[PDB]
């Protein structure tokens, strides 16, 4: 239930993903990194602001995924948080395509435009075999 550049890197690549029509490989594993890879412990809540950020990519509960306990959150993925919170990442995946597929777009994780549009990320998974 850990995923690390590399790995994350091909899983991707593996999936098809990694290279997606804009989100370059370099700019999933950036991302995911920024996001909090490694094991998928990537939890933490927030009622203060009715949200939570969940799941190796960081995601927010305030908006996508759900769980039920919130008669308010807007789940747009449409799923059990949780989902996000298994082995396979391929809820991370599927929900993370399910979310940029809207209007928001990888931007949505500003940090990579300030960590990834930056240097040469390419380094990163540049060791891999990629």
């Amino acid at each position: 239930k850990v995923y690390e550049r590399c790995e994350f890197a091909r899983t991707l690549k593996r999936n098809g993903m990694a290279g997606y029509y804009g989100v370059s490989l370099a700019d999933w594993v950036c991302l995911a990194q920024h996001e909090s890879n490694y094991n998928t412990r990537a939890t933490n809540y927030n009622r203060g602001d009715q949200s939570t950020d969940y799941g190796i990519f960081q995601i927010n509960s305030r908006y996508w995924c759900n769980d039920g306990k919130t008669p308010r959150a807007v789940n747009a993925c449409g799923i059990n948080c949780s989902a996000l919170l298994q082995d396979d990442i391929t809820a991370a995946i599927q929900c993370a395509k399910r979310v940029v597929r809207d209007p928001q777009g990888i931007r949505a994780w500003v940090a990579w435009r300030a960590h990834c549009q930056n240097r040469d990320l390419s380094q990163y998974i540049r060791n891999c075999g990629v």
